[PDB]
């Protein structure tokens, strides 16, 4: 989130379209569709009583009867008269049509967004593994269709100050251990090895809440239940690490001898 | 007791309505899909019926509250075939019907993207070979296995992933299980258009260096394959996995060859042989 | 006299009917594809109406021989209105029936992707400093601009490239042009959300390396800028291109800072202050 | 005798009904996707007539147990066109329509999905020099070729690949085709818009270091490219393939140049000089 206050109607239409609230691009569908059948009565009335069963110069009528045309229902009541009557007809009809096929689109476009089934550990921990200390958290993958090519960013991000002096907030990607997993598929435990490299090297907790710094965590991937990309994120507040802490296991033996997941186990963290 | 099977799909026991509505729909067997959209529709007209009855006797040529009368008007008018006997009668009436009209067509413009976005699903027409070999190769051993294209159509910037899953104890002594992917020889072929051999050099890097078969039963380990690229034929990315097991090494192998030059001096392809390890 | 326009389009005279139908059709101005499909649309509607008289007074009401009852009666049918005046008679008008609505359809079809194929484009909301400045930041000359998020919404692992193009002699002579991608400090940016400025250092690396004004419009060389990134708005990538000449390098410049404090307290965006250079 | 077609297809011969549907109906030429749908089509209608006539005469001025009349009813009523006429009567004939309507549309949404499916295919507007050369350039004998961009559309980041594949003998003394991917000094050109010499420097890592015209018979060694990038025209990805044989390697060959300053003084492209090399 970046609350801040933007100085700078019809500018940027697409995006609208598919930034609004159903609610709204509902209403605005419907009002387009009210509005233009509203023109078309007019455009029939002004051609003046040129359909059947009308009553003369009414324009609900002529309304009701440009939907059931435009919407090709077709009724059979009211019906064109004449050369103008029904080339509007079969004007409004090619127009209904593109409108679908308008409305379709946008439908489309903003009803096909997957979303990863991608949980994040609750925590951060920062413990000794492989012998230096190390951050990480996991991801835990909640559905049974698996991820290819998955791959995540941390991103520790915290104020600095230049020789000048100036106080500003810059981003640091923190190298993984395992920064791609060509097929994600249940649980991946991300790591930050923390050595001389590591812009976290050497600092406490106390170095950590002074900087103001917290950690972004960006995962992304190819979803086979949605054939389409996914992706996820993250961001922790110094606070949300646990230090000395080691995330419990998740992976256990039945009774049965089968291998299984327990995602209870999954906000654990030992200490 | 394998943690991964072939398909390569983990194989673990997982110990846990409306909440993922949009992956259901795509995930959902075509009985039941179209179920559910045949049921949403008899529903909602049942419910646009009501709505006319409501109103009371608003339909030309409707036996006097009858809902199936209103019910059958309701989807002649949602489907807009709009025959004729049954027509609206009064600015209730119609009002009603377009809004039902709108309705239908929204309701279109969902079940298309839902069709065509459950209907639009490629998979590579790609074969890998039941078994992996170590053997000499270009004086180092080398792990290898094969992929085979299953149709005419090439696949563009194809490329494969060998990841070796075993299990490993850390100095302050976590037993996990680890994934190494090995580094290949060649990991891109722009133009996937065949056969394509998969090698893993064996060396001092090599996570599987100076190991023997009963070293790697016993880490319980497996090799998973994974393989992606964008085919022509559907215009659109496609993938596969596979997975071996320690077992499934055939040690000393060499793949035979598929590859052949015929009479006429065409080279050919045999795929018989595919699956064929010399030994 | 560039060869790069500002918007990035190369300014080349380029030397060179139904070759190219799809790119046409998705390249054509919404007023003109529009046009084509009304034109394709009352065409068919006329062949059609003349397959009807060809058979012969096969349609009730309609005055005999008269195209315009036949032209109107097959948008009815075709565009499924089927108001019920005009109607088919006999086998032959009937067959033409059932198969313009299968027409009328197909083309729906055809209509419909194009329209979604054409009107889903989503365009970076962003904005280009204007000019460019070669100044001093962390000890070392440094060219830079700056982009601008013209949006609310987010761009993820948005990035970008600074290209230097300008002219070459080989030692064997030959007098090209050449392009050169610049380092930046800074070259990714996976949470683009307001103002990023880009800054390529100049040191003993940099292809302008000791380079004066004089020498840049000597090498009548030029600045290319492509962006890319993930537009959270339409959850879809979008990406903007960019191209400074020699002369829209400010030296010594340095861009203006954008960030204000309201009256209110709160703080603010200026994308007022965002092309000025101070000097 | 070549292993590879320009077409960047392989030239091998294959030694080797319901299966493959998608795959398959992407695949057919449209005539046979039009027939298809239109079997598909008919079919369906006299699969429904009959169900009408099943619960016999009950359709409004249909001749008594004619097929003809219950066909064309059911297109009117599949793709709602609904004249009027024809009508349902009772329950059983008005179920079949409400069930139909279903049916028609739902098959419009599939029909629309493959139309769409088949029909967004692009196609990189670019053309590649017949042949390649070898001559030196910046004091290493450097193997290029050329792209030309087709449309006032741009290609960005769009890439090359280089790919020798000649026959060689392994240590061991397998005799197999092996590809090498050839190092080129440019192999990304974020924005493409006119012409690219693409070119690979011959030095001690080129597999194709002193090597002669006759060694590369010899080896039966082909060129193959792979080109690809987005589309702008098409805001799509695309690719383009291309394969050349020894023999299409002129030695010591310079490309002409294709770039002129008019009589205006302002700068073109001649596509004539784009196949023509000097020598
Ligand atoms: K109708
Ligand atoms: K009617
Ligand atoms: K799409
Ligand atoms: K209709």
């Amino acid at each position: 989130s970046s609350n801040i206050t933007r100085l700078g109607w019809l500018d940027d239409h697409y995006h609208d379209l598919l930034t609004v609230s159903w609610p709204v691009f509902i209403t605005l569908i419907t009002g387009l569709y009210l509005v233009t059948n509203a023109l078309f009565a007019l455009a029939y009335l002004a051609c003046g009583d040129v359909i059947e069963n009308a009553r003369p110069g009414s324009f609900t009528d002529a309304f009701f009867f440009s939907v059931q045309t435009m919407a090709t229902i077709g009724y059979g009541k009211l019906i064109p008269i004449g050369p103008l009557a029904n080339t509007l007809v079969t004007l409004e009809a090619l127009c209904g049509m593109l409108g679908l096929a308008v409305a379709a689109s946008l439908i489309y476009a903003r009803f096909t967004r997957p979303t990863a089934g991608v949980l994040f550990s609750s925590r951060m921990v920062i413990s000794d593994f492989e012998g230096k200390p190390t951050l990480m958290m996991r991801l835990a993958n909640l559905r049974i269709e698996q991820i290819i090519e998955a791959d995540v960013h941390l991103v520790l991000v915290r104020s600095e100050i230049s020789q000048e002096g100036m106080v500003f907030r810059r981003f640091h990607d923190l190298t993984l251990t395992r920064s791609r997993s060509p097929i994600f598929s249940l649980s991946w435990t991300v790591m930050h090895p923390i050595d001389h490299h590591s812009p976290i090297y050497g600092e406490t907790d106390e170095t950590l809440r002074n900087s103001h710094s917290e950690f972004l965590v960006l995962f992304t991937g190819h979803h086979e239940a949605f054939a389409q990309n996914v992706h996820a994120r993250h961001a922790y507040s110094c606070d949300e690490i646990i230090w000395g802490g080691h995330f419990v296991d998740v992976f256990t033996t039945l009774p049965d001898g089968r291998r299984a997941l327990d995602l209870g186990k999954f906000h654990e963290i030992a200490q």
